[PDB]
């Protein structure tokens, strides 16, 4: 009876309710290709709304520990980090000393290695080559939106060889691991991390993994909090041991094929000549365009993606020889390899436009975000 | 949508979660809360929480940032708005950064080198001469007002003073008192200090959360450099509940949520216990259970028996361990929130006094006595039902 706790948003901030309503706008009528991106189930959305907010200014968390460590067969679980960057510091608090040497991957002495110039792959020989040297006690694998899979087995093997610990941070590829369609880390590093959103299309969070008992001891410690986002991962883990799940993740995956096979045909490069996962690293030096005047371009065009420095990128940074695409998003709205070609052909359309005006091409990017939205229309959200 | 994806609720599809979220609803709904720091927030802000917002920045102004920086400014009367950070302690520790450097000498409330000042052991209120010889003798950078759940007035203006004395930066942090100085009943800091720093729940009853006012645009510039991915759920649930704030209803609740303390206190002082201050100018209640040689864990844990939850809190120069204590705190914003007047508090003062009398015989506890007081205690709710 009493309209506090009767009325929704909607009936009491027209504001607000504007806001959001224009963003709902954004998310139906616009294609999203930022790889990170996705659109969570109706059910997660019902958990971050919950009631679990007024607490703590759990049976959840145990469900949601359980469901993660069911998902990726590890012994031990901690679903409290607020992000995936707080997950892997909790990591390194736990796993190295201060002064360490810790070598990671880049596409405490922070140490990186990347890729082969003349590849564009990961650097093996390279990585070991470079652990042997440094001795880093502490090496990470992932952690970078690589569009190739990742050789878990060699990176323990190298860090066997130098009594490093391995750490594994999934969380560019951790739906893909769920579906068991890339090899698990958890199998292989000391300790694995990861985020719940992205392409496990849950909120906004973090997680831990690990089969040793002492490591997941030293991770509860070294590592809100917020019962309705646990509630949300809890939600997202459980739809993610779905068989349903598994074939949305063949779908990801699928798409990207259709997407990159057409990008390519067109004229344009990816980086490493392909992808075995949702990634799609676009080289635009064929056609002479830049990442941030393509970005922009396809933003006019109903199209979101991020402009992307290529490895030995001959641009500076916020310029670029690249953009970056997934396929997530758009295969969780049902989007299947014929909607996605689709899309391709609209942004080589856009790329077109830009050889001849590359400060972007007003017709061009109308027509484009029109078929936009008449593709969207066809594929509705929530 | 002909999605199930979409279309259907996570009642419908999770039938584990929906149990535990029913079983949350439950304690919510049949037990009292007196968790100074704890609230029950509106359909509304529980909409922004779970709106579409969330599928967006997953790489790490917007519209309902505008607005909550509108709002929140208007609220309090500031020049300057950042409602960016996740938490209290991360608006604290920015402000920290901002206005501190590192092995600079601080100087806060407790009830870098952290020093502290409290109560007057003979007054049991801030002696501000016995604060101000404090910041002579060790010139902090940076005295910090507030923080404590302290139930008196804090008089802002003379921190000001003791900290112009020493050319120390003043901060205040209205975390436990936000929703109180929201509604004008208690002053302003953001007219006295440099920074003021805050939660977005508790008594301002929205989301967890925090924020960042100042009326000094060069000190907003760097504490806009100091807080900088984004949860814009969350920052629209941060705009409902400063719009919800601005309103004349929102006056009323603190107003309540005030005249309930005093009627809560009032029957815990009649019934032979002490309070701190020896009563209270807020919505908080620091209760000395010695009168009555009983434990604040002991209490703590005997009240949630019987229905209603409290934290354990040691009064100033408490001679019991800090897990023991010889108090609790209580405070009056969830009940207020779930219609709760003067009357009903009053009510559940006596429901408290008759666990603190069992206790007395039986300090482990007493199953017949929490147990009756936790029926009432759900009669009581179920006559001011949530949501």
């Amino acid at each position: 009876a009493n309209p506090f706790f009767s009325q929704s948003l909607a009936e009491r901030d027209a504001s607000v309710r504007g806001a959001i309503l224009k963003e709902l706008e954004r998310q139906q009528s616009q294609v999203e290709l930022i790889a990170s991106e996705n659109i969570v189930s109706r059910a997660v959305l019902d958990a971050q709304g919950s009631v679990l907010t007024n607490k703590y200014a759990d049976e959840v968390e145990a469900l949601a520990i359980e469901r993660v460590k069911r998902l990726f067969n590890a012994g031990h679980a901690n679903v409290q980090p607020h992000s995936g960057a707080q997950a892997n510091g909790a990591v390194m608090l736990a796993l190295a000393k201060p002064g360490d040497t810790v070598l990671g991957m880049s596409l405490f002495n922070a140490l990186q290695y990347g890729v082969s110039r003349d590849t564009m792959l990961i650097d093996y020989d390279q990585v070991e080559a470079l652990a042997q040297q440094h001795k880093p006690s502490l090496i990470i694998a992932g952690f970078s939106a690589y569009p190739r899979k990742l050789d878990f087995a060699r990176f323990r093997a190298i860090a066997d060889s130098v009594g490093a610990k391995l750490m594994v941070d999934m969380a560019h590829i951790a739906g893909v691991i769920a579906a068991g369609r890339h090899a698990n880390p958890v199998e292989h590093a000391h300790v694995v991390t990861s985020t719940t959103h992205k392409t496990l299309r849950g909120p906004r969070g973090g997680f831990v993994l690990t089969n040793d008992e002492e490591i997941a001891k030293k991770i509860n410690s070294a590592v809100g909090p917020l019962m309705h986002v646990i509630a949300g991962k809890a939600v997202a883990f459980g739809e993610a041991l779905t068989d349903d799940f598994k074939t949305y993740i063949d779908r990801v995956l699928a798409n990207a094929q259709a997407l990159g096979d057409v990008l390519k045909a067109g004229g344009v490069d990816l980086v490493t000549g392909g992808t075995d996962n949702h990634l799609l690293l676009v080289d635009l030096r064929p056609k002479g365009l830049k990442g941030a005047q393509v970005e922009q371009a396809l933003e006019r065009a109903g199209i979101t993606c991020n402009k992307n420095g290529i490895p030995f990128d001959p641009e500076k940074p916020t310029i670029t020889s690249g953009i970056r695409l997934g396929t997530p998003a758009g295969t969780t709205r049902g989007f299947g390899a014929a909607e996605f070609r689709e899309v391709g052909r609209l942004i080589l359309e856009v790329f077109e436009a830009l050889r001849t005006n590359p400060e972007g091409d007003h017709a061009t990017e109308q027509r484009v975000r029109r078929e936009i939205f008449a593709l969207c229309e066809r594929f509705p959200i929530y």
